[PDB]
């Protein structure tokens, strides 16, 4: 009998997560990792937050069971999630229009949404930005959903091409999903203004789209509440929406797989009925979600003192990234770049969408041991005072 | 615009995990939880193992990052998993024929395996025993695979009907998946003997089946090595197989979501090609797996002294369950059951597949606050010296 695996086609390594192994294997002295979006401190450590360590110490001392969570996870984690997303005292919360499942990361939340929609609704098409995080298409395609692209970035002026965005969504139909990044658009770092979010919310209602927000960076653009303004503008008028949120970056809990899928419907009866099918989709995937990271988040968000410690740590990360963004632009100039990189200062979040080409990114790896994503996305949150001059010399060398 | 969620049909609660909510809500102080397969201690707590607490205390004091694991998880976890499954020094390991991905539980490993097969092979169907764990059908169907049943249990005589099993599997075609429970068949507790496993392995090779092992209870039948004899009989002569294993029960790590998907192929080239697509399927599901529980497992298994503490705790659980199984049969007779319940002694694992009908299980809940699964499956590992008399009085009253 011919093996079942004989006809398999190899898949390439992931263009983002595969960079870790490539970086590790490189033997060039002075290599620099700017790939996966993870926060580094000034010393080059990707740290555990102090608030997280304190929560983990509390759990070690107080947990007396590991019994399965419910399919939707820890109830306090869901309550705190809805407050972060919508605001305490939101009508969505008071009217019991939203239900939240704790999931294994924001990716898990996107997947649970995809499987839920594919099995239980008439959704067949999801619109994502050009460019976007590459795993969006993979997640929705896994469920058999068609993924189209809408225009988003003006690569010439390094701004949002809002007129092309509007034009390109003209053919998005009622009952199609349109996916928006809540803040810190990945990879461009360019987000709608509040006025643009309000225009998009109105258009979405008029055209009957189902909005899906990917919210992986709440707190990294301007602050927790400011970064939710776009989502909240959508929440103010829509009957239905979905939010896939992540605590990987804003709590530094990447490998503990901490996210949430929040389903909003017109009323409590409808959301509860829909959520019962979301739970069935979870049960048939990974059964129930991992407790450790979500329990850390719930422990921090439900305790005023620990929460204040965490929100200061998040503000401190944002401040350091902003300082690196400015130092990067200045050092590129110092080291002889003639391209104007001032547009990088306007980008929000952890990255610089640099305009470097695929060929330049590959040269930076092969000739200089500097690792970025082939889309030109560079992790500013991985830069330090000690690595800045060599990384900028390398970039100037490939321009 | 009519809402996308307006016409969704509600899903029922899960027949196993839904018992957690029903039990927790019941106000009667005498309620007894015999539902989900979790181990209780004599004080009535579902505990954290001492080895696990020790490992968690080490992780708390020594972890310096939460950076993403690889898509396939912690390397030492995969090594230790292959050794448990196949034996240190197995030819499968020496010949580099096996690749392991850490997953969010055994369920996550089943779904990853099913998505991998549906999307990269000609597999269309999985053969599952009658009866089996109810979530098997849901996992496989959610990945797009048809599920067919093969004969297994003789419910009137409470035994494995091996001739009926082999006869029904003649309908399985080359390139179909056949699911086997590695040990502690859920729900019946009846496993093939070693000779029967060897017979099944030879037939599977001759017929071209792709074996998938669900191995959630290694250590709960007879012991770690003995419980893997059936899997190892398959590993001796198969070109290809898949193992979905779980550490939820044998480490008591239920809510940390700790399992593995292991692929075996004819040679290193083939298994590495296949595994590249398994990684792609993971990436598009939950991205990468949760570190905390798997870190605990790797810490325990890779330290000789801590491993010995854990293996004694696992033996102590298995022995207490055996004592409860023997006490349950006697107590049923003292409480007035006339019928033969000796078949319960022959069952391996956490459960007793009791022969109670759906109506009897519902009466147990409603009238006595005793919670079992509607199939008649009862969690012997939830029995204690203190709850045995009331649970047996309730059972006799509904017979
Ligand atoms: C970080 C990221 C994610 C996924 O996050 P996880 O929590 O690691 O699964 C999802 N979407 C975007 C846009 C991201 O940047
Ligand atoms: C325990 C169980 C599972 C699920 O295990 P998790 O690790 O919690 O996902 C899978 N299969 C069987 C047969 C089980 O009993």
């Amino acid at each position: 009998h011919v093996g079942t695996f004989e006809n398999i086609t190899a898949a390439p390594a992931d263009p983002i997560l595969g960079l870790a192994d490539l970086f590790r294997a490189d033997e060039r002295p002075g290599k620099i990792n700017l790939g996966i979006g993870a926060y580094i401190d000034e010393t080059g450590k990707f740290p555990v937050l102090t608030s997280v360590k304190k929560a983990e110490q509390y759990l070690l001392e107080n947990e007396t069971t590991k019994s399965y969570l419910g399919i939707d996870g820890i109830p306090e984690f869901g309550r705190c999630t809805q407050e972060l997303l919508f605001g305490k005292g939101s009508a969505l919360i008071n009217d019991k229009r939203a239900r939240t499942a704790q999931t294994p990361g924001g990716t898990g939340a996107l997947r649970v949404a995809a499987d839920f929609l594919a099995k239980n609704t008439s959704v067949k098409r999801v619109w994502v930005s050009n460019p976007s995080w590459p795993n969006h298409k993979s997640v929705f395609n896994s469920a058999g959903l068609e993924v189209r692209e809408y225009a988003y970035y003006d690569a010439e002026n390094h701004t949002l091409d809002f007129d092309a965005l509007i034009n390109s969504l003209n053919e998005a139909q009622a009952g199609d999903v349109v996916l928006f990044h809540g803040c810190c658009h990945n990879p461009t770092g360019i987000d709608p203004t509040l006025e643009q979010w309000q225009t998009l919310a109105q258009l979405s209602v008029e055209k009957g789209w189902l909005p899906l927000f990917d919210f992986a960076y709440q707190g990294f653009a301007r602050g927790l509440e400011e970064d939710a303004e776009g989502l909240r503008a959508f929440a103010a008028m829509h009957k239905e929406l979905i939010v896939a949120s992540s605590y990987s970056k804003n709590f530094g809990l990447y490998n503990e797989r901490v996210g949430a899928c929040t389903l909003v419907a017109a009323d409590s009866e409808t959301v509860d009925r829909a959520f019962s099918q979301m739970k069935a989709a979870i049960r048939a995937n990974y059964s129930n979600p991992p407790a450790h990271g979500a329990s850390v988040v719930a422990t921090i968000l439900s305790n005023d003192a620990l929460r204040a410690i965490w929100e200061q740590e998040l503000t401190d990360m944002r401040q350091r990234i902003q300082r690196m963004r400015q130092l990067f632009v200045n050092t590129l100039q110092e080291k002889g770049a003639n391209r104007d990189f001032s547009f990088i200062i306007k980008q929000n979040g952890m990255f610089s969408f640099s305009g470097l080409t695929k060929e330049q990114v590959l040269r930076l790896r092969e000739e200089f041991g500097v690792y970025a994503v082939a889309s030109g996305r560079v992790n500013v949150a991985g830069m330090t005072p000690d690595n800045m001059a060599p990384l900028c010399e390398a970039i100037v060398a490939v321009l």
